[PDB]
């Protein structure tokens, strides 16, 4: 059926670190099997204010079925989109729970949930993501969900394929009209 996103709470981090120490995720995620207190102590959401991030439990049939987080790529950390200027620049990370779940169109449906909370914000200009050069699946996911390429950026975890959907991209794309 549909997912959706809520925020996500200090309730949700037990669950989350489960989800982290799943071998689907361990490969895409971290480089990292962090701990129980590396989990409370780095997605705390306030913890994750401090980079301006947001995390966000999806949902599907009430039940939580992934993780995502937006962030604002001005904000972020030392080494981090540093020749960004537009502070209406979101990027966002994101995550299947469950190996059964993969490849189904889920994480498709997830981004564009997400994409079209971030558009809610008048303030959004341009979303951006930076999937591997080695994750095909997810570049592929980015894709169908509206992101383009745009070429290879150097980041504190590596080069990465950086990828964008702009918000007259999503207006044009809301119809066939
Ligand atoms: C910036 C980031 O967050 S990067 C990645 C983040 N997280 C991870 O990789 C964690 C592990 N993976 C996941 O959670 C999920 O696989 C996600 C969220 C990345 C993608 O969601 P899924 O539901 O698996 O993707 P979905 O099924 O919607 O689309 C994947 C597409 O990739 C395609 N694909 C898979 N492998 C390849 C490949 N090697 N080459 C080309 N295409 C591929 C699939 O065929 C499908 O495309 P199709 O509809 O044209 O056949
Ligand atoms: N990893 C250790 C911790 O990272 C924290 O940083 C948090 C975020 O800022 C960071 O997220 C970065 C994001 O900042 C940056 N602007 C984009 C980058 N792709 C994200 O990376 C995240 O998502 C990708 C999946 O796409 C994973 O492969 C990666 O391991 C994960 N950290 O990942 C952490 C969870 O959101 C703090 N810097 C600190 O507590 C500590 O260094
Ligand atoms: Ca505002
Ligand atoms: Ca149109």
């Amino acid at each position: 059926d549909s997912v959706t996103l809520r925020l996500m709470t200090e309730h949700d981090l037990a669950m989350l670190y489960e989800w982290l120490n799943r071998s689907h995720i361990v490969e895409w995620w971290g480089g990292a099997r962090p701990t129980l207190a590396d989990v409370q102590e780095q997605y705390l959401p306030s913890v994750l204010a401090q980079e301006s991030v947001t995390p966000y439990i999806a949902m599907l049939n009430g039940e939580p079925i992934g993780y995502a987080q937006s962030y604002v790529a001005l904000g972020s950390g030392d080494g981090w989109w540093e020749e960004e200027t537009d502070p209406g620049v979101r990027g966002i990370d994101q995550l299947l729970a469950n190996a059964s779940q993969l490849g189904k169109g889920l994480g498709t449906k997830l981004v564009r949930a997400l994409v079209e909370l971030l558009f809610n914000d008048p303030e959004v200009t341009k979303i951006q993501t930076d999937p591997s050069p080695s994750n095909l699946r997810a570049i592929r996911c980015y894709e169908k969900a509206g992101f383009e390429r745009q070429g290879t950026v150097t980041t504190p975890d590596g080069p990465a394929v950086y990828m964008v959907q702009t918000r007259q991209a999503f207006e044009r794309t809301r119809s066939d009209a």
